[PDB]
């Protein structure tokens, strides 16, 4: 929960904004330890609507303990300014270490590996991560893969049933996580080109988009398992993980450094 007595403005010092988000997202070092976080500074009486949503993405983060998902470490309430403190990763987003260049499809296999393993572990804890996508999916320095940025509980990356405003589940995750392997290959997701309320019709009427291209055939087939339009036919996360795309292609984590270093040379 909330710590209304400590100053966090004492507690925790400015280095970077970044984060170009729902209210403002620094870099910034705790002064005590000096380690790095990612502060997000909210003002409440701006906010107001949106305060529930907060607290919902608030208490999951705080339920969740994993190498897979950004930490949470707690948040702070000076007059009408919420400070939320998380883990801080400096390796990029996976949306920004696409702006070099393609990826090779080694790259592809091991973050959809470890976007994978992320939602094994929320799948198996009951939770639904809501906005998979590779904006949402950030790098340490050192290659580690995590999820961040949980959906409330755009229309490009969400299944059929949840653009239905009907019941779903864990396989809505699946499905994006499908259009996000296409998102890895091609740089944008289907329709990326078309206004986001046709886009609203076209994913529950159309059949499920394709990867085209130039791409092995497992990967092809590894986005065809993702996008069922039936969630139940989706495969769960623990079985992609064991799909021949992932089995043949994924890698070391630490070998993404090397596609971090290309952004830090390269990038807008
Ligand atoms: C409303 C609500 C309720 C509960 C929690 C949060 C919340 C969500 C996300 C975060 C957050 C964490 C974070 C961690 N590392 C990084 N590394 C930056 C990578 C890019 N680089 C590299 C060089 C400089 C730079 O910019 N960025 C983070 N960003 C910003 C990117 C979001 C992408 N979708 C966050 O927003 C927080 Cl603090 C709180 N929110």
């Amino acid at each position: 929960s909330t710590n209304l007595k400590a100053d966090p403005e004492e507690l925790f010092t400015k280095l970077e904004k970044i984060g170009k988000s729902f209210g403002e997202v620094f870099k910034g070092i705790d002064n005590r330890t000096q380690k790095v976080v990612a502060i997000k500074i909210i003002d409440l009486e701006e906010a107001e609507d949106e305060i529930e949503d907060i607290q919902q993405e608030i208490t999951v983060l705080s339920q969740c303990d994993s190498p897979y998902v950004t930490k949470y470490y707690g948040s702070y309430l000076k007059d009408t300014k919420l400070w939320i403190i998380m883990e801080y990763l400096g390796g990029g987003s996976a949306l920004d270490l696409l702006e070099p260049g393609p990826l090779d499809e080694t790259q592809i296999a091991t973050i959809l590996r470890e976007i994978l393993k992320g939602l094994d572990y929320l799948h198996s804890e009951k939770k639904i991560h809501r906005d998979i996508k590779a904006a949402n999916v950030l790098l340490s320095e050192h290659g580690e893969v995590k999820l961040a940025d949980f959906g409330v509980a755009t229309p490009f990356w969400m299944a059929p049933e949840v653009i239905k405003q009907s019941a779903y589940d864990s396989k809505a995750d699946i499905w994006s996580l499908g259009i996000t392997a296409i998102e890895l290959a091609r740089g944008e997701p289907p329709h990326s080109e078309l206004h986001p309320m046709k886009v609203l019709f076209l994913i529950p009427k159309n059949n499920p988009p394709t990867l085209e291209g130039n791409y092995s055939k497992p990967l092809k087939e590894f986005v065809e398992a993702c996008l069922n339009k039936e969630p139940s036919f989706r495969p769960t996360a623990k079985e992609l993980l064991k799909h021949k795309f992932i089995l043949r292609n994924a890698k070391k984590t630490s070998y993404l450094t090397e596609l971090i270093d290309a952004h830090h040379h390269h990038h807008h």
